[PDB]
Order: structure tokens, then C-alpha cells, then sequence
């Protein structure tokens, strides 16, 4: 049904994205700020097999790449609870520490509900996957989140760094939600009949009936699914009048 007709805004449909409107994103420093080198902290044999398979998902998407640079942060195998699954996570610390702050022009995660009129009581709730991953990294700044990654009969023994905004890093939820806002304005103007709130990689839709929020959804995806985003299908609340948004609920 809406994911027959829109499958390039959906995750399961799509695959990964890749905002084709966002030119790769440099990363400005603070001025006196140096390189950093922190080495990789050994590493348990269950837990370097235990990520291989994400870090070589990530380096099939070209979302990560061989590199060599002066920067070097840990990557830490997170062991998820229960399972036997363990998901690789970087400390970006000592880089997010000499990177240049962004002031947030994010609104406010109370606030920005506040706004909403109780004339729109038909809601579509979406996330999109992946959100930073969806925005490139120049470059020139790429070697900035560099990291060590050495596997015998794998294939490689060195470092790797992301071509993508990556996680941990202290810019990524400012820097998607001003690049989100800029491809979806026009979408605003074209719809001054639908209310659309946007916080970082969170989606809400309102419209003044289910027809309106069915249509408005439509375009939305359609929007979505152009501008090269993912929502996630699975989560994905259509034309409802209720809905959780950013852990609050709405009726």
C-alpha cells in the first residue's frame, strides 16, 4: 500500500540514503586545535569478529574507506545485552573536543509540540534511518574521524575513516537537522494547509483531516524518497490520531 508506491522513501525498500541535494560537509576546527592520535585498545578475538560483519556492511556501502591520517580515535565493541551481537562504537571525545561548536538552531523538543494547533488532529509519524549517514563528509575533513581496523585473513591491516557524517560526533544531530530543513522548505510553502514539525531525524505530519494527512503523506514520501532520506517503514505511524512523537503522546 504506502510502501508499494514509495519505494525509495523507505529503508526496506531503498536501502541506505544519501542526501543528493547536500554538498559533502566540511568540518571547521578550533583555531589552535592540533591532531590527535589515540590508539586502538586491544581488542578480545569474540569482539573483533563480533563487528567485523558491521564494519564490512559499512566499507560494501562505501560509507567507509582506507585512509591514513594523523588523527586516531579508539572503536569500542559494544556487546548488546542478551545476544551475542557486538556493534562497533567510536569515541570521538578527544576529536568533538578540537572540533569548532555550531549553535543549535534547533527550537526545542517541548516547545515545538506546544506549537501545534488542535485544528490538525491527523497525525503520520516518521524517523528516518540512518539520518547522518545520509550526509557527506569532504574530503578534507574525512581524516578527522580515522581509526584502526586489522583483521589477518580479512583483507586489510590499517585505517579506516567515514565519507558520511558519522556517529559520536558532536555536530551530527545540528548539521542534519539544518541540511533536513533546507531540503523539505519547499515542501512548506507548498503545503500551507499541513503543519510539518522536524526535530533532527524525527517526522511529524499534521493535516486538518485524514484526507489531507493521506495526501500530505504522499508528498511527503514522495518528497523523501527525491531528496534521497529513508524513514523507517517498520516504525512508521500513517494517518493516525494518535501517535507518540519524541516520546510524548497525542490524541
Amino acid at each position: 500500500t504506502w510502501l508499494s508506491d514509495f519505494p525509495q522513501a523507505w529503508a526496506e525498500t531503498g536501502g541506505m540514503g544519501l542526501a543528493v541535494r547536500q554538498a559533502p560537509l566540511i568540518i571547521p576546527l578550533k583555531a589552535t586545535s592540533t591532531p590527535v592520535s589515540i590508539k586502538q585498545y586491544p581488542m578480545s578475538q569474540e569482539a573483533r569478529l563480533g563487528i567485523k560483519p558491521h564494519i564490512q556492511r559499512l566499507l560494501d556501502q562505501g560509507i567507509l574507506v582506507p585512509c591514513q591520517s594523523p588523527w586516531n580515535t579508539p572503536l569500542l565493541p559494544v556487546k548488546k545485552p542478551g545476544t551475542n551481537d557486538y556493534r562497533p562504537v567510536q569515541d570521538l571525545a578527544e576529536v568533538n573536543k578540537r572540533v569548532e561548536d555550531i549553535h543549535p538552531t534547533v527550537p526545542n523538543p517541548y516547545n515545538l509540540l506546544s506549537g501545534l494547533p488542535p485544528s490538525h488532529q491527523w497525525y503520520t509519524v516518521l524517523d528516518l534511518k540512518d539520518a547522518f549517514f545520509c550526509l557527506r563528509l569532504h574530503p578534507t575533513s574525512q581524516p578527522l574521524f580515522a581509526f584502526e581496523w586489522r583483521d589477518p585473513e580479512m583483507g586489510i591491516s590499517g585505517q579506516l575513516t567515514w565519507t558520511r557524517l558519522p556517529q559520536g560526533f558532536k555536530n551530527s544531530p545540528t548539521l542534519f537537522d539544518e541540511a533536513l530543513h533546507r531540503d523539505l522548505a519547499d515542501f512548506r510553502i507548498q503545503h500551507p494547509d499541513l503543519i510539518l514539525l522536524q526535530y533532527v531525524d524525527d517526522l511529524l505530519l499534521a493535516a486538518t483531516s485524514e484526507l489531507d494527512c493521506q495526501q500530505g503523506t504522499r508528498a511527503l514520501l514522495q518528497t523523501l524518497g527525491n531528496l534521497g532520506y529513508r524513514a523507517s517503514a517498520k516504525k512508521a505511524q500513517i494517518c493516525q490520531k494518535q501517535v507518540k512523537y519524541l516520546g510524548y503522546l497525542l490524541k
